[PDB]
């Protein structure tokens, strides 16, 4: 897996 | 895995 | 696995 | 394992 | 494993 | 950025 | 930025 | 900055 | 900065 | 700076 889980709040 | 989790509030 | 795991508050 | 935990609050 | 665990507060 | 750069060979 | 540069070979 | 730099050979 | 260096050979 | 630079031969 090459991944990016980003969350901007 | 290569992954970022990345959260900014 | 290469991670990282970052959060901003 | 390589892995960076980083949380600032 | 080669990890940091960085916390700020 | 959010970034990853990811290279197999 | 975050990042990882992986690399393997 | 939040960087890894992983290099296997 | 938060940050590793890792390299295997 | 949090740093480990970590090289293994």
């Amino acid at each position: 897996k090459v991944q990016i889980i980003n969350k901007k709040l």
